[PDB]
């Protein structure tokens, strides 16, 4: 059910990169990764944890609808884009954490591990503050983890509401065209050493659907591309897209 | 509240072409289109008549979910993608009319005038047959009331469920970028004069979304392209997109 390709390091070691990719075939059952190891390592989720974190406020009604506007708090901060208002959608496109710490503020932390227990989300533990613990608490979650709180995400298959999963999985879409579309949440984990990038989601087919949780070292953020980069040529190498 | 743009006629005289095109400005309240009469003007909405079908089928319960798979009558017919399996998203995606027959032919007349007269869609005519009204019978739909049917669609405002609108927004999903995502259905009629082309759907951007529905003479299946390709000429003469 599990099979090592260790022919993807190629693509990390011709970016002087190292991670894993790991890749759930949903029709055959199989999954693929180049570290089976790495890909059960857990890592401070980041702001992937953006797609529960949202499946959360969606459900308990903290957030109205993808629609609904989050006024800038008004504090300048280095992110450009973080600096004006916000819906569902922008929100996570531009990961902006102030707005989904409002969120965790709101949700508070017993809803917060009550959920992310009922979620089965990594080792769902949210000590630290209830709206930093995704970035610098207790939380740590695995490629494989990822991948099996994405598939039942999917099939709506969470203990929160069809609609509430609905929109989450609108709010994640990423790119798409007459080949393929994606739905993932990128992730860039600074505070705790080490400092790693994710890519968590799934490309969506004709007649399959192809899940994969991605992360790598990433000392620097000029790197952060590669997140994206190294995926698509996995995914490519596969003949999973063209 | 409308204005007539007729610079956007340049891009149909370019490719030798004749049409319309619609669009909404939904943070403005404001319209444009390059003729104001045939902006009004009703047509057979063909394959265009995909999204309220659809809307229709997965209220009723003809279709379960978008995974619902609708096998192969095992008929070879002319398009090739047609002759395989489809669900609700890739039957949508390829235009899969005897996909969408069977489902006409399942909510029947009664059910369907009742449905199309609650949507306020078109002149609200069923007349024809059953399962190919949308293509030859007495339907009719210009593309300003295509703009005011999506709108509703896209505010959830239709009275079918909420679940059944948004399950038909994520299969008009049609191309997805860092830049805008585009919601939309072609349409290609032909079995009555004049023989036309159709694109309606939306531009959604970071916050604001511009709904269009343009309709062209096609007299051959060789310009079909020119649809999406005038469409997009405009919206970047307006710098919606880039
Ligand atoms: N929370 C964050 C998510 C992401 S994401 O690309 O994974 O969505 C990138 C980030 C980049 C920076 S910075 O170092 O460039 O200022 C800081 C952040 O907090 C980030
Ligand atoms: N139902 C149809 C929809 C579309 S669509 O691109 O507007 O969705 C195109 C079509 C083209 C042909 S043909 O002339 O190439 O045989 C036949 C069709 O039935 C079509
Ligand atoms: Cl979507
Ligand atoms: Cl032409």
């Amino acid at each position: 059910m599990w099979q090592e390709n260790k022919s993807w390091n190629a693509h990390f070691t011709e970016h002087k990169s190292q991670g894993v990719v790991v890749l759930w075939n949903e029709n055959k059952q199989q999954g693929f990764t180049n570290n089976l190891k790495r890909a059960n390592q857990a890592f401070l989720p980041a702001s992937t944890f953006k797609i529960p974190n949202s499946l959360i406020a969606l459900d308990l009604g903290v957030v109205k609808d993808e629609h609904q506007v989050f006024k800038w708090d008004g504090q300048t901060r280095d992110i450009a884009t973080w600096n004006r208002d916000h819906n569902l959608i922008t929100a996570m496109k531009y990961s902006v954490v102030p707005v989904y710490q409002e969120f965790a503020r709101q949700i508070g932390e017993a809803r917060m591990s009550k959920m992310l227990h009922a979620f089965d989300y990594g080792n769902e533990d949210i000590s630290g503050n209830v709206d930093s613990f995704w970035l610098d608490g207790g939380i740590r979650i695995s490629a494989t983890e990822q991948i099996s709180f994405l598939r039942k995400l999917y099939h709506n298959k969470l203990h929160v509401s069809e609609r509430s999963q609905r929109i989450v999985k609108q709010a994640m879409l990423t790119e798409a065209n007459g080949d393929y579309i994606i739905r993932a949440k990128t992730g860039y984990s600074t505070r705790i050493e080490p400092k790693i990038g994710w890519w968590v989601g799934w490309v969506e087919l004709d007649d399959n659907v192809w899940f994969f949780a991605m992360n790598m070292d990433m000392p620097t953020s000029d790197g952060l591309g590669l997140r994206q980069a190294i995926t698509k040529e996995v995914l490519k190498q596969e003949k999973i897209i063209p």
